[PDB]
C-alpha cells in the first residue's frame, strides 16, 4: 500500500491561525486571521506537494505554477474535511482557534460563500468519504488546474495526473462505478467554489489596498499576480464532467 503510507505519512498536521478569540468579531479582525491563516498553511501546502509521489517530475516553473493555481481548492477542501470531523459541519473549522459560528460568518461579510464551504463540508459525510479516499481526492485537485495555453511540459502533467486518477480508483476499487462517479462529482464541484473565494480574495485585496491595509506578503503577491490570471480565464480547471 505505496501510495497511501505515503500520503497519510506526508499528510500536514494542525495548522493555528493566530486569532486573539478575546477580542470583538470585526470584519478586520477576522479577514486579518482568514489572511495570516492563508499565508500559513501555504507554507505547508508547498511543503506537502513537493512530497507528493512524481511531483518533483514536473518541471520546477510548472510545479510552483500549480501549486499557485490550486491552493485555495486544496485549503477550502481540506477545511471541509476538518469541519466534518470536529463540529460535524454546522460550523466552519478553519483552525483550532478560527472557527466560525453565524455571527462570524456574517460579521466576515461571506456568509454565502460560508455556507457552500458548509456544504461541501457536509458531502463528507453525506457520501461517507474515508480517510483515504479523502487523501486521494485531496492530492489530485493538486493536478486540476492549469494554464490553457499548458505549463511548460504539459506531457509529464498528463501522465502525472493520469497516475493520480488510477490511484483514485485504486482505492474505491480495494457498486465501484457509481462511487467513482460520486466522487468525480464531488471533486468537480470544489472549483465554483474556490473561484468564490478566489473572486472575493481579489476584490478584499483591492479594497484592502486603497485603504493601505497589507495581506501577508505570499498572499498578496499570489492574489495580485496569479488569482487575476483566473479571474480572467488565461487558467482554467480540469473538470471530470
Ligand atoms: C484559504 C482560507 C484559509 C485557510 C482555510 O482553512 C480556508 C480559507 C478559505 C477562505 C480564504 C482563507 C485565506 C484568506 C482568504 C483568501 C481571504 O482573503 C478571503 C477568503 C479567505
Amino acid at each position: 500500500p505505496i501510495f497511501l503510507n505515503v500520503l497519510e505519512a506526508i499528510e500536514p498536521g494542525v495548522v493555528c491561525a493566530g486569532h486573539d478569540n478575546n477580542q470583538p468579531d470585526s470584519f478586520a479582525a477576522l479577514h486579518s486571521s482568514l489572511n495570516e491563516l492563508g499565508e500559513r498553511q501555504l507554507v505547508h501546502v508547498v511543503k506537502w506537494a513537493k512530497a507528493l509521489p512524481g511531483f518533483r517530475n514536473l518541471h520546477v516553473d510548472d510545479q510552483m505554477a500549480v501549486i499557485q493555481y490550486s491552493w485555495m481548492g486544496l485549503m477550502v477542501f481540506a477545511m471541509g474535511w476538518r469541519s466534518f470531523t470536529n463540529v460535524n459541519s454546522r460550523m466552519l473549522y478553519f483552525a483550532p482557534d478560527l472557527v466560525f459560528n453565524e455571527y462570524r460568518m456574517h460579521k466576515s461579510r461571506m456568509y454565502s460563500q460560508c455556507v457552500r464551504m458548509r456544504h461541501l463540508s457536509q458531502e463528507f459525510g453525506w457520501l461517507q468519504i474515508t480517510p483515504q479516499e479523502f487523501l486521494c481526492m485531496k492530492a489530485l485537485l493538486l493536478f486540476s488546474i492549469i494554464p490553457v495555453d499548458g505549463l511548460k511540459n504539459q506531457k509529464f502533467f498528463d501522465e502525472l495526473r493520469m497516475n493520480y486518477i488510477k490511484e483514485l480508483d485504486r482505492i474505491i476499487a480495494c457498486s465501484c462505478s457509481r462511487r467513482f462517479y460520486q466522487l468525480t462529482k464531488l471533486l468537480d464541484s470544489v472549483q465554483p467554489i474556490a473561484r468564490e473565494l478566489y473572486q472575493l480574495a481579489f476584490d478584499l485585496l483591492i479594497k484592502s489596498h486603497m485603504v493601505s491595509v497589507d495581506f501577508p506578503e505570499m498572499m498578496a503577491e499570489i492574489i495580485s499576480v496569479q488569482v487575476p490570471k483566473i479571474l480572467s480565464g488565461k487558467v482554467k480547471p480540469i473538470y471530470f464532467h
